[PDB]
């Protein structure tokens, strides 16, 4: 078993833990350190700030790491462009379409 | 009735109503006819979106791919250990 967090890629470790769906569907080996990272919804803040793809929740401006398969789950794309985060994409974009017209 | 849900069109007055990408609650998304042919040649975002944040190289030929972008969703493939590749490049 190998940490699949490239800027780790360590063997050893005292808990194996699990990350993101990896393309097979399988989800990706992490050591202790990374998985904690990745369990706790910050691991893009903690590894990839140096990386393309960040972008700010429509709502609140946080950043989410897109394009990321390490934040594909948390990160919703919205039905008019852009993303939300965890707790704003409980909510649906109202753009000027919504109008009273129907 | 309709407008483009293109949100810096939102025409509601257009030759011929034509759709996007899917939304959500599994209807298309409504895109006029200009802004219809732009995603049916899977050129939405290179028309629209370039002042936009998320756009990312692929991997192998650098493209640039708009990620976090429900317009070009389905053209995007995240990659195992990071970053990302045309559906079409991917696949090597
Ligand atoms: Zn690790
Ligand atoms: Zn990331
Ligand atoms: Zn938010
Ligand atoms: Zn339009
Ligand atoms: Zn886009
Ligand atoms: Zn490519």
């Amino acid at each position: 078993k190998m940490c699949m967090n490239a800027s780790c890629g360590t063997t050893s470790t005292v808990e194996w833990k699990k990350g993101w769906p990896l393309r097979s569907g399988l989800l990706a080996d992490l050591c202790y350190r990374c998985g904690s990272a990745y369990e706790s919804s910050l691991f893009c803040e903690q590894f990839h700030k140096d990386q393309s793809g960040w972008r700010e929740c429509y709502l609140c401006s946080k950043r989410l790491h897109c394009g990321c398969i390490a934040s594909k789950v948390t990160i919703e794309l919205m039905d008019y462009g852009g993303v939300g985060c965890s707790t704003c994409a409980c909510c649906h974009q109202l753009n000027l379409n919504t109008r009273g017209e129907n």
